[PDB]
């Protein structure tokens, strides 16, 4: 259906994942255990885990400015 769809690939990079190591989902996106970025500086982090959100994502850098406690 729709167009020729290629393979799940993560966000801020488009590698081919799939296994639960590689492949990470988040708010509806998908990335990598070392992909995550901020919106905003970009900055990536290991973890594969940080302050995402739904559309948009941040480390716990520009996070940490705005000061979220938990
Ligand atoms: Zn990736
Ligand atoms: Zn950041």
């Amino acid at each position: 259906m729709a167009n020729a769809l290629a393979s799940a690939t993560c966000e801020r990079c488009k590698g081919g994942f799939a296994p639960a190591e590689k492949i990470v989902n988040s708010n509806g996106e998908l990335y990598h255990e070392q992909c995550f970025v901020c919106a905003q500086c970009f900055q990536q982090f290991p973890e594969g885990l940080f302050y995402e959100f739904e559309g948009r994502k941040y480390c716990e850098h520009d996070f940490q400015m705005l000061f979220a406690p938990c």
